[PDB]
């Protein structure tokens, strides 16, 4: 995250990291069992951590649990990132807290407008790299499909929701990929990418949640 704030510790419960052996993704839990997260994050191995606010120092409040089967959307496209979604079954049930906690799926599509929350410990700068101990959080609004599409012309699906500030300063990076974007307490993004990073007249992309909960809920069933 760049431009964002240090979350209180712990505020984030949705919030999941995903571990190839060093932080490399992000996730939001949202059943004791089940992680979204972007395809594009597909490793054949990943131990998903639930409780983490410091990434390099045990706490006390953490729980890692491996990724039983992981699941990458039948449409994803490794070339437009669309269809960017992925759904990772834990090999056992986490125990949830306070500071685990699940997130709700999309009643609805946002409205352009709303203030949203980013978060991951994805990297802090917009050039050059950083990666941070602490979670991160940053505000940001839905900017309207409009805007999104004049910043990268027809290089936009229709599950792809532009978040942050045309200005640039502040926007998700490369390592929050896969980290939610949770607005009046739904999900309603995943981390996808966006040319540059905080750059102005780039606004990060995310894969729009709402447009896959059909997906999503049936199958888990199946699953
Ligand atoms: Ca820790």
């Amino acid at each position: 995250i760049v431009g964002g704030y240090t979350c209180q510790e712990n505020s984030v419960p949705y919030q999941v990291s995903l571990n190839s052996g060093y932080h490399f993704c992000g996730g939001s839990l949202i059943n004791d069992q089940w992680v979204v997260s972007a395809a594009h994050c597909y490793k054949s191995r990943i131990q998903v951590r639930l409780g983490e606010h410091n990434i390099n120092v045990l706490e006390g409040n953490e729980q890692f649990v491996n990724a039983a089967k992981i699941i990458k959307h039948p449409n994803f496209d490794r070339k437009t990132l669309n269809n960017n979604i992925m759904l990772i079954k834990l090999s056992s049930p986490v125990k949830l807290n306070a500071r685990v906690a699940t997130v709700a799926l999309p009643s609805s599509c946002a409205p352009a407008g709303t203030q949203c929350l980013i978060s991951g410990w994805g990297n802090t700068l917009s050039s050059g790299v950083n990666e941070p101990d602490l979670l991160q959080c940053l505000d940001a609004p839905l900017l309207p499909q409009a805007d999104c599409e004049a910043s990268y012309p027809g290089k936009i699906t229709d599950n792809m929701v532009c978040v942050g500030f045309l200005e640039g300063g502040k926007d998700s990076c490369q390592g929050d990929s896969g980290g939610p974007v949770v607005c009046n307490g739904e999900l309603q993004g995943i981390v996808s990418w966006g040319y540059g990073c905080a750059l102005p007249d780039n606004p990060g992309v995310y894969t729009k949640v709402c447009n896959y909960v059909d997906w999503i809920q049936d199958t888990i069933a199946a699953n």
